């Protein structure tokens, strides 16, 4: 199912504040995730796939022999904080720390970026780093310490100069929640990248295309596919919500409106949730929402009911 994702990043290079914007969406389901990222200060001061790692490990694709092992979708919807060493070979460092969680139906990854002691003409200051990315391995092994996972990868930076641009990254997870979370066994993560323009775009920007498969373990030997499934059936109901509110709004007090885009869900009220009965908030590209649901199948809808239908 596709899940939406909002990505936010405050970053510092050797006194180079910017920050980046990003949304999409991802299929766990089959480990594909496409987003845009806009350079939200201007002039981004750094290489574009210097920040690509930086910029949700949630949505890799767990065979069905793995998903005793997916300790990222186990953390939600609570989350889990990243943090990571990104350490260039022959220059700086990042230190980067995340937030992973759910905000209503979607995935939200706000980051804060530090970097020091980078070099002002080496590979990432000067700008000589090519806009591409390799594939890389993402060997994960649990960390029952700190009752989360630690993550070790080294990525591979291709420079105009036919050279090549080492990126040792250190990660350490740790869930937010209390409840309990899976703890794998070591395997790793398969990830393949792709990096392109929108040729319509005027700000400095990214586009992402990447898919991420988990393995390692043999064949010979859940609560997180069900719940971004869910979150899934969820967006695609406040599409159908919100292109029912405007449907309801033609024929109610005359108009011909058809919607561009969803923007913003929320779901409301101290009503219980055995009440199988919600009360959603939605803002339209040009509404409050009262639905009925079968308590035999949670997404199916017995009545819905516009309320108030007023673009701001």
């Amino acid at each position: 199912g596709v899940v939406p994702i909002l990505v936010e990043l405050d970053g510092d290079v050797n006194g180079h504040k910017f920050s980046v914007r990003g949304e999409g969406e991802g299929d766990a389901t089959i480990g594909k995730l496409t987003l845009k990222f806009i350079c939200t200060t201007g002039k981004l001061p750094v290489p574009w796939p210097t920040l690509v790692t930086t910029l949700v490990q949630c949505f890799s694709r767990y065979p069905d022999h793995m998903k005793r092992h997916d300790f990222f979708k186990s953390a939600m919807p609570e989350g889990y904080v990243q943090e990571r060493t990104i350490s260039f070979k022959d220059d700086g460092k990042y230190k980067t720390r995340a937030v992973v969680k759910f905000e209503g139906d979607t995935l939200v990854n706000r980051i804060e970026l530090k970097g020091t002691d980078f070099k002002e003409d080496g590979n990432i200051l000067g700008h000589k780093l090519e806009y591409n990315f390799n594939s890389h391995n993402v060997y994960i092994t649990a960390d029952k310490q700190k009752n989360g996972i630690k993550a070790n990868f080294t990525v591979r930076h291709n420079v105009e100069d036919g050279s090549v641009q080492l990126a040792d990254h250190y990660q350490q997870n740790t869930p937010i929640g209390d409840g309990p979370v899976l703890l794998p066994d070591n395997h790793y993560l398969s990830t393949q990248t792709v990096l392109s323009k929108d040729p319509n775009e005027k700000r400095d920007h990214m586009v992402l295309h990447e898919y991420v498969n988990a393995a390692g373990i043999t064949l010979g030997m859940s609560k997180g596919e069900e719940l971004f499934e869910a979150a899934a059936k969820a967006s695609l109901e406040i599409e159908e919500l919100a292109r029912f509110a405007v449907d309801e709004h033609n024929k109610k007090e005359n108009a011909l409106l058809e919607f561009v885009r969803v923007v913003k869900a929320k779901e409301q009220s101290s009503v219980p949730h055995w009440w199988w009965t919600t009360m959603y908030y939605l803002t339209l590209e040009a509404a409050k929402v009262w639905v009925k649901r079968d308590p035999n199948m949670i997404f199916k809808i017995n009545f819905k009911e516009l309320q108030e239908f007023k673009p701001v």
